[PDB]
């Protein structure tokens, strides 16, 4: 998590966009954050999925500065799309569409993982001695 | 977040193991966690790195049955890694790892995307209609 | 329409939003825009209003700096409420809702009047002479 | 946008007159229009200002039936002066004004949000759906 600059192509739907990365155009998807769909082959457009599209079409359009935070491993998903925190003017993009009710938080094992660590601490095991 | 068998091909690292998927062989770096590597790019070999090592081969070596779990999201890295939380035996290393305190959870806004997705529910928009 | 700072006291409802306005708390209403209703005593909330509501507050909320383009006739509606045009941090909030289908521009006879002045500037009378 | 009676007091200048509405006087400001004035605060006598003022004194002093029009939203002026459509049988006053070059459209954002109006509907979002 290190901001880095980005300028926008183009807004895809909800939760991709395509920005222009390093000198080279890249479509990013955002993270943490499934919108109803709009453009996808194999089940079409979902209730929301429009209104979603706008939201963030609008939220990176109308931004001065765009920024992500993409990982030094610059991960994708399966159809190639780097998954990153994009910013429009400092405001996250994956939080305010997830706040409108526009976007689910997608479902990890952090809490779950969390919740070992604070034991581990507690139990001062190895890194936390 | 569907799980899937793997066999055991080699132990890289405390994050990392490659394993025949599919019949293809496929290097996985472990999901959501950071682990001290004895192959740190620029560190080398970092305390409680061999530790770590040693854990996840031993963990790994000895299951009799491996499965992967891919994350909807992030699937792969630059790099050519897989992402995935793996299990052996049922138990996920990822987790093993940060219950001894030989991994970090890695650093992440869902917790944060959460409060927000819990007001969003909790005024009743959009999709929580 | 000359921007003068404000500072966001509350969010009140889709079109309307208290504000410091030198040194005095103020409700303001949006300008042009009418969102439908949430917290209106004569025929309660209705269809997209929760959404335009929350759009509205976290709008106003998320915002570093606020700014209103409020008339040196400081014109109020029936309730008192001063009419202005609110930025976000430079982000137009009466248009920001326009733009996703959570407010209608209000009617006026604007669009029949500068016909007729188009007319008489042709025809370049008194003013336009 | 609802017509009402009213009758003429007294015409103030070619930006405001005095109306007796409801059984109480009152001073109305004409909406959507900038007239030159006769009685501007800093510039007193603006030329074309006896113009307007002559002319919006006629078209009131002749009318048979006089009628004021409200916006929904802005109604009253710091000053307590009603802001108003006036009607002289039939007529508007602010667009006779506007005609004759006797009077400029007041700067509004109008054109501008229906612009994105127009691309809310079209695209089919929320209270456009």
């Amino acid at each position: 998590l290190h901001k880095e600059p980005a300028t926008l192509i183009k807004a895809i739907d909800g939760d991709t966009v395509k920005l222009m990365y390093k000198g080279q155009p890249m479509t990013f998807r955002l993270l943490l954050v499934d919108t109803p769909e709009t453009k996808h082959p194999k089940k079409g457009v979902e209730k929301y999925g429009p209104e979603a599209s706008a939201f963030t079409k609008k939220m990176v359009e109308n931004a001065k500065k765009i920024e992500v935070e993409f990982d030094k491993g610059q991960r994708t998903d399966k159809y190639g799309r780097g998954l990153a925190y994009i910013y429009a003017d400092g405001k996250m993009v994956n939080e305010a569409l997830v706040r409108q009710g526009l976007a689910k938080v997608a479902y990890t094992h952090e809490q779950h993982l969390r919740k070992s660590e604070a034991q581990a601490k507690k139990e001062k095991l190895n890194i936390w001695s």
